[PDB]
């Protein structure tokens, strides 16, 4: 109301695209699908990874935090092994939350969904 703001790190999409842009296809998606969510996925800076092909997403409102994780994992092409963190404003996100009350709580005011992830916890 009365509702915070949320501010993230520095995202690609977020240097490649002005905030009125971002913003339009924003408010676009959840009009066409109120079922889903937009969801922009990237690698942090630092992290030893491999890059992610495609990096927007529309992700099912009830699907978990931790299903969305293995998803990535498979798209990664990560074996495994292999260590891989999210990083939703700048703090790991709950495996048993959903990614609808993930988005009501750390989405931009662009509505989108910003997920960074990494091989440590940076």
């Amino acid at each position: 109301e009365d509702e915070w703001v949320n501010v993230g790190s520095k995202f690609q999409y977020k240097e490649d695209h002005p905030f009125e842009y971002r913003k339009k296809e924003g408010e676009k998606i959840r009009k066409k699908y109120p079922d889903r969510v937009p969801v922009i996925v990237e690698k942090a800076p630092k992290a030893r990874v491999p890059d992610l092909d495609k990096r927007k997403y529309l992700v099912p409102s009830d699907l978990t935090v931790g299903q969305f994780y293995f998803l990535i994992r498979k798209r990664i092409h990560l074996r495994p092994e292999d260590a891989l963190f999210f990083f939703v404003n700048n703090t790991i996100p709950p495996t048993s939350a959903t990614m609808g009350q993930l988005y009501e709580d750390n989405h931009e005011e662009d509505y989108f969904l910003y997920v960074a992830y990494s091989d440590e916890s940076v």
